[PDB]
């Protein structure tokens, strides 16, 4: 799976090694091996979420695994909110998650 | 809606509070309440647009609202070009917009 | 076409003008004119790829040109791995490419 996290938290306000803890958490949450988990964190951005510029984060999750129902993703979403609220001291209303299906042909390795 | 703006303008060359003005503009343009508008600005990137490295910007707009016709989006596009040309002193040829449909199930809140 | 490259290489460790060489390479690889090629490089990010935080890069390629088969993209992928391995001194296992189809209506110019 492919995780992309944008935040207006400055790089020096983001916990050291967040990308490592999010990778291991994502493997456990999504039930995938760690060696197939990809995380990108882009801190220090200018962001407005739900109309406001308080600290926030946007998480994109892209995977062959993504099933196009709310319920299929709701347990995953709940875990990712719990992870990000504790790591970045964000309220529940300062995080949004977007899920994107992928197919095998779209992924280039070699 | 979800707005993502990449630019090669350095962070200190981007107008203070662009993310706030783009959020309010987007609400007015897309006819959505401000509290459902999300903006991310990523300045200081290395960018080539239409083959050149002059100042430029790429805007992604993702929404349940996006209708898969040029004409449905053309009035929106026109407004976003007018907004970005004036804020970032870019010519019309230095901006590209991409529209992406979303469905409700893809969005995780809580 | 639209190329987006994320890397954990610091901006000052990324070769000067990578965005220009990637633009010209992409035009030659994808068989498109340079003036329709768009490249974004976002360096200095925190990244884990295949579970690890060694230097890596993620390349997204979005185009009307993208055909939904592995084989249609495999020659393109091979060229982009060859380009990035030599520019960023990354091993083959430290790069992942994702291909995304676009339709004309999604692209706003003016
Ligand atoms: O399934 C494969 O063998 C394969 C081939 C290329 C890439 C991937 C892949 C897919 C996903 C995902 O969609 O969640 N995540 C990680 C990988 C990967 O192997 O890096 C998987
Ligand atoms: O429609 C809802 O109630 C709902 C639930 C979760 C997320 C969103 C949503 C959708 C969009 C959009 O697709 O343009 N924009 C903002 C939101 C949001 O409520 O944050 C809307
Ligand atoms: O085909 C067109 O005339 C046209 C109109 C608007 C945007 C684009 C376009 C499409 C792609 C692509 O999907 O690979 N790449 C570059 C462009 C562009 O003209 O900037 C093309």
């Amino acid at each position: 799976p492919f995780l992309e996290l944008d935040t207006n938290l400055p790089a020096n306000r983001v916990p050291a090694g967040l990308e490592k803890r999010l990778c291991a958490a994502a493997a456990s949450i999504l039930g995938k091996p760690a060696d197939r988990v990809n995380v990108t964190v882009r801190p220090g951005l200018a962001m407005a979420l739900s109309g406001s510029t308080e600290p926030c984060a946007q998480l994109s999750i892209s995977s062959i695994g993504v099933v196009g129902t709310a319920e299929d993703n709701r347990s995953h979403s709940a875990h990712f909110f719990e992870f990000l609220t504790k790591e970045l001291a964000l309220g529940q209303d300062r995080i949004l998650i977007r899920f994107f299906p992928l197919e095998s042909w779209q992924i280039g390795k070699i």
